[PDB]
């Protein structure tokens, strides 16, 4: 029943890059604002905004904004969770701060409407600082993993500044769909951009390690407006596939792409549109990947090593990924291959692959166990698995009980058979794995 | 306090195949008689002794005994067990029939002794009717897939003929070890050789596919006397590689081999001999597998498609395997791959992967599990899973709770969520995926 509390964020300046950006330090706030949050209404946590200096992926220095929060009681010691929203937008409106902030008009307001309230209330309902990023920027580039990267690291720098947190305060990462994306890309670029920030852990979940992949599945599909999208923000990321892409549109290409990059185009927009459209169609040429520079530029945008035409980097902190196997939206196989690349590199991912889900659905289920999860990480308790795995089944503690299973005798007698010699010459084990 | 019921099997005429074997039918019993087993005692169940026909790796009628229990009273509708014993030794009396049967004396009772009765008092305190086989037959070959193979089978159908069972019962097996190697190829065998045999499920675990991957492993190592009994397995099972292997024994090969083949050199003794041992001393050609029949004989003796000189056949049915991924007896990785291999074929495969584990402790961690999920399978109950993984953390489940996680509130606000719409035009789903 109210209206929204901000000017637009074109029309706002607080958005609007400095001519100062240069001089400010990479994670250093320009300015700040108070900032009204239904979420941080919910949980009585102040909620502001930072206009903070970071980096775009042509390596030049651009503003930027996040939305942070301040539990009513912080946890000691403390510590700091982000959040990625799945914006999936090619548009300022759409940024996760204007979602944000209050009353039905805001255009991306749904995505923060649905699993986000629930999550940031848990992740305040325990005293972490929460940080959420406008994840593609000034650019608003979607699928840009570089630009996406850097600004989440730049807004934790920010974020740390702002409430001068002690630098080895311990993050701890959320995301899923273009959220995910754009975690798994922080978490990437962590170690190499931001090493002053101590992980705890991270989760996320439904993640296209490849843009280029994403796209094919998106492609000739109901999601294919997704795939539009994607392009766009890689082009807005790179400004020579821009120069490559402008003169290719036919008239219907010039118009589906300032559709996509319209005000108001969020989220719920880009899914209705497009449907089963061939990208190729807007393009003159059929190939169009294949020609330079998205060809190469794909070769960055992307954390499968295979194609990489860089070394992708491997997390070791303790991750915990998901992925619907029959992710209608996000393809789950380059997903598994990273995990798997990145597991032979030697990372600490408890993955977990739901046999019976949509990308949809598959966000609510492993949403709990992510948290779950998060909350160990935090204590230094990640639930040790072997990687690419899960735990596996340990009576008791996530399968039925050595008693309901043999009864009492045979559960017993099992538990006798604990330091007796066994058939090959070393104690027998207890039936709980250690913990 | 009491001596062997029995004459050693060697001594005993039961054992010995008839002139009559090739007239007998496969799964035919020739024979049979009462037999006393400490398991049999401790679950009031009869127990039997089976010499039924078989067949042999060169396709050749020879008899073998099966050790049958009938539980007190069974399950409605019958349902049949299979254990396979770890004998991992190549004497006669170290087979599991004579390690059943009652006294101190038999030399591979200890194997029968430890987790064994657990296992086979539960498998008849449900009511299953077991049954138990020597599955390295009269050749005692062990690590000899396709002999313990069909000998497996053969026994189901014997044990089928011998209570009169419906053809329609739904068998259950099991292994570790040197079992989950005979298990593993009864499977595979099962469908080309018996087809009549539903079977509902089948757990098994630290599995070596390759026997020439785990003798690599296992030479040059405290369990390479295992891998000398391997060798003389296979050579029993392949007469042109024993006619290969004779002449090329200097004078120690010569007494190594007849001492593991000698009268109560059963799984005690193998594990304590030959440590630290090439086998490839004993040879006087140090190549030895390079050269033919064994090269090629390692060829068939693989369920490694990457290696098999055949195409592996592929269990369909759900299936459960589990493997310490340390193990320092069995090598974890050839057991990965056959996994693979088979979930990219279409396998039902509960795959539990114990990281922090021997092979002696993670035949007690996945015991429970690999019962409690062999009680589903014959309720046609498998937890549905993604192959080559397990169930993924799903709250109340096997995971905390919705509750416990987030607090009643947030658990309640994420139970609404529930057919309405998400980000992405379709309904939310429930916390719980599909049971
Ligand atoms: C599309 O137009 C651009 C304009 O420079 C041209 O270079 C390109 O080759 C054209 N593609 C095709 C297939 O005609
Ligand atoms: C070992 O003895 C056999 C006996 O036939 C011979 O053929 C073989 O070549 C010998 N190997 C070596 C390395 O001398």
């Amino acid at each position: 029943e109210r209206r929204a509390p901000f000017p637009d964020p074109n029309d706002d300046p607080f958005y609007k890059t400095p001519s100062n950006i240069g001089t400010y330090a990479n994670g250093q706030v320009i300015q700040s604002r108070k900032a009204p949050t239904d979420i941080g209404n919910q949980n009585g946590a102040d909620s502001f905004q930072l206009s903070y200096r970071t980096t775009n992926t042509q390596k030049e220095a651009q503003a930027n904004v996040a939305t942070v929060f301040i539990p009513s009681k912080p946890a000691s010691p403390p510590k700091i969770f982000s959040y990625q929203v799945y914006e999936d937008s090619t548009q300022l409106n759409c940024a996760p701060s204007y979602s944000y902030l209050t009353g039905f008009d805001e255009p991306n307001k749904v995505t923060t409407v649905l699993d986000t309230p629930i999550i940031i209330s848990w992740a305040l309902q325990q005293g972490y600082y929460v940080v959420s990023s406008d994840h593609e920027g000034p650019r608003s580039a979607f699928i840009a993993g570089y630009e996406e990267g850097m600004a989440i690291l730049d807004g934790i720098r920010a974020f740390k500044n702002f409430k001068n947190l002690p630098e080895d305060i311990g993050v701890g990462f959320y995301g899923y769909s273009g959220g995910a994306h754009a975690t798994a890309w922080a978490v990437s670029l962590a170690e190499g951009y931001a090493p002053e920030i101590k992980i705890d852990g991270a989760a996320y979940g439904g993640t296209p390690a490849s843009a280029k992949d994403t796209f094919t599945f998106l492609n000739k599909g109901f999601f294919a407006g997704f795939a539009v999208a994607g392009v766009s923000g890689l082009a807005l990321a790179h400004p020579d596939m821009e120069a490559f892409l402008e003169p290719r549109l036919n008239a219907k290409g010039k118009q589906v792409f300032e559709q996509i990059r319209s005000r108001g185009f969020c989220l719920p927009s880009v899914v209705l549109h497009n449907n089963f459209v061939d990208v190729f169609s807007l393009v003159n040429d059929t190939n169009l990947l294949i020609e330079e520079p998205i060809a190469g530029i794909l070769k960055q945008e992307t954390l499968v090593q295979a194609e990489a035409s860089y070394t992708v980097p491997v997390p070791k902190f303790p991750r915990f990924m998901w992925h619907a196997l029959p992710d209608e939206i996000v393809p789950f196989q380059p997903a598994a291959n990273y995990v798997k690349e990145q597991c032979q590199k030697g990372a600490n991912i408890n993955w977990n692959v739901y046999p019976i889900a949509e990308h949809v659905t598959a966000e609510i289920f492993g949403l709990v166990p992510g948290l779950d999860f998060l909350s160990k990480a935090f204590k230094g308790q990640t639930p040790k698995v072997a990687c690419g795995s899960g735990v596996p089944a340990i009576p008791g503690i996530n399968s039925p009980s050595t008693q309901n299973v043999l009864g009492s005798d045979l559960a017993n007698q099992l538990n006798s058979l604990k330091g007796q010699q066994s058939a090959f010459g070393k104690p027998f084990g207890s039936v709980s794995p250690p913990l």
